[PDB]
Order: structure tokens, then sequence, then C-alpha cells
């Protein structure tokens, strides 16, 4: 499971996960009106769109989310692309808003504090390397920590709605370079964006995720 | 030449070219506030990036946007990248500006009103077929009345800022499909800002392009 850390998104029918604090809990960081779009607009189409697609393929309503990803080959050929796009959208998302909390921010703790200082040498360098390949993605994007095949962290980004899981990688956290996650507060300043995202980021439960990967 | 018809877009240095217009003399359609973000921030980057990189390499300040963009592989590589895709925002946004006019709208006329009812039958089924392109571009893109290296006219989407010069097209028109262009007014609701972009499309100098193509 990659989207929750107890189960799979289940596609019999994929559903909408309800923002778990209010629109406006993250606003030292973002504007209650882009979470409202964002999750009401933007993050239910992507869930509208996929179980379109199912439906025209009753047999994959019984696999998850995390399965159709991990293999695109043997998803069918006239719903593959849609599939990737709006099946990556959901993961993404879901993800995204479990990630960051009213009472977020802060430095790092357990697990992932020490193993951070490690790879990358302190949580200054991490945070400086995951803002800088943020800015890097040309176009749409995520910017992502993963634990690599190989077991070991690294950061890496991926175009429109690619997930990690197509490599293999568990997505422990993330950040959404689109830029309908900042322009209406930062407009073309995604490099402020990045930084200010930072003091919502919630810790305890990227903890669990780097347990669970 | 592609981004203006009698010349071709210098590189010593790159130039931001001036708006034809008022900031706020397409509002029919696009904000003034995206015309100034549009226009003065992000046009404004890709011609920064692309004088910066160049300077690294001063031999190909003699050469044009056009150039560079038709032959990426003799730009070497430490900036080849770069030059894609600044190099292809300012050519891009370039011809972007000039195809749009306040006194713009209304249906195609003259030579590109023919050739569009030759080759799709009528302007509303062009329109279908342009508007369709457009929301069928995941991510960020353009979308692009192209004439083909076989001489027809054919609409095609690219990723990002690539432009159609790269595969041998020329680009009579296009509109732009990053979030950017229409988030302000329109938020998620790209379909309706595709509807709304042909009250400013200017048909004469869409003319004059179909001509030199
Ligand atoms: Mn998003
Ligand atoms: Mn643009």
């Amino acid at each position: 499971s990659i989207g929750f850390i107890d189960r799979q998104l289940g596609t019999n029918p994929a559903e909408l996960p309800p923002l778990p604090y209010g629109y406006d809990a993250l606003e030292k960081a973002i504007d209650a009106e882009t979470m409202k779009l964002h999750h009401d607009k933007h993050h239910a189409a992507y869930v509208n769109n996929l179980n379109n697609a199912l439906k025209k393929h009753p047999e994959l309503q019984n696999s998850s989310v995390e399965a159709l990803l991990r293999d695109l080959n043997s998803v069918p050929e006239d719903i593959r692309t849609t599939v990737r796009n709006n099946g990556g959208g959901h993961l993404n998302h879901t993800i995204f808003w479990q990630i960051m909390s009213p009472d977020g921010g802060g430095q790092p703790t357990g697990d992932i504090a020490q193993e951070i200082n490690q790879t990358f040498g302190s949580f200054e360098e991490f945070k400086k390397q995951f803002n800088q390949a943020g800015g890097d993605r040309f176009g749409s994007g995520w910017v992502w920590l993963v634990r690599n095949p190989q077991g070991q962290l690294q950061v890496v980004s991926t175009p429109n709605q690619d997930n990690p899981i197509m490599e293999g990688s568990y997505p422990i956290m993330g950040n959404d370079v689109w830029e309908h996650a900042y322009y209406l507060r930062y407009q073309n300043r995604r490099p402020e964006y990045l930084n200010n995202w930072w003091n919502v980021v919630n810790w305890s439960e990227i903890n669990r995720r780097t347990q669970a990967s």
C-alpha cells in the first residue's frame, strides 16, 4: 500500500478522501482558496476520470490504484494513459493531504531525522536539495523523497502525475510543483512556495511512512 | 524566421518583445493581471535564462533562436536543455502576443479560412478539434495549428515549451495551456479558457503567417 499505510487505494469505486483538517488550517504556507480548488476540483477530477475509464473495463475494478500503476503494460491500451495520469493524480494527492498538518513544521524527529542526517549531511542540506529539485522540474510535476529499490533515500522529481512507484520506489513525502498548487498566492514565485511549504510538513506522518517503506 | 515574419529572433542579446497592445486590451478573454505576469514575469524569465546560457558560449550569439531550436544536437550538451526550454519559451510567447488582438475574434477570414474549410470541413469542426487537442494535452504545454513538412495544416500539441519547428513544422498559431495562462480567471476550468480565447484571435496576423508558411 502506498496511498495509505494500512490499506490500498480502492477502485470499486475510487473515492476522494476528505481533508483531515480545515481548508484554512495551512495558511502559513497555503491559502484556503487553493486548498478548496486543489482538493474539491483538481483531486476530485482525477478520481472521477479514473472511475469513468474503469467502467469500460469492469474486470479491473478488483485491483487497486497501486497495482494498476505498478504494471501499466497489463492495463488495456484504450485506457492506459487515462489510468496513468488520473491514477497518478489520485495517488499523489492522497499522499499530499496526509503529509501536511496545522501543527506541522519544525525539524524532523525520530527515524527519518537520523536517516536524513546520514544521507544528506543535515536537515538544512536535505531541504536545499529538495527545493532545488523542485525548482528544476520544468513544467508540471512533483518532487519526492523516496526509498529507492535498493533501500536508499533519494530526492527525485517526476513529470505531470507520474509516480515513483512505477519504478519500484516508495514515495515517503512529496511536494506538488504544478502551477495550480501555488499560483493564487505566489504566482510565478515557485521558490517562495517551496520555502514556505516546510512550515506545514507533518513529520509524525512522514515517520510512519518511513517505517512502512 | 518563425517568431516574426520579416525577421529572425536574435540572441545578441535575446530581447523581450513589447506587448502590441495595452495590458487590459484582451479583457473579454484574458484578465489584465495575467497579461502583466505572463508577459512581464514569465516571458521575461525565458529571455533572461536564455541570455545567461548563451554567455557561456558566445559563438551561439551569432545565430538566431530558430536556428538553435532547429538543430539542438549542435548546441553544447551543458546548456542544450536550457536553450530548448527557454529558447522555446521565448519563441512560443513571442508568436503568442502577435496572434491576439483587441479587435480580434469572429470567424476566420481570407486564405486561412479557405484552407481551414478545405482541410477540416468548417471552422466549427476545426475549433472543436483544436480545443479538444488543448484539453488532451496533460500537464504543461501548447496546442498548435501548424503547416507540416508535407505542406498540410495539422493540429498538434507539444509539451512544456517545446516548439513544432523542432520537428520541421511551421507554427501558424497556437494557444498556451500552461496553468499560468488561465488560473487567475478560470482556475481549473481549462476548457472555458480554450473557448473564450477565440474572441481575441487576430485573424489578420494569422493570414500573414499562413502566407509566410
Ligand atoms: Mn496538484
Ligand atoms: Mn505561458
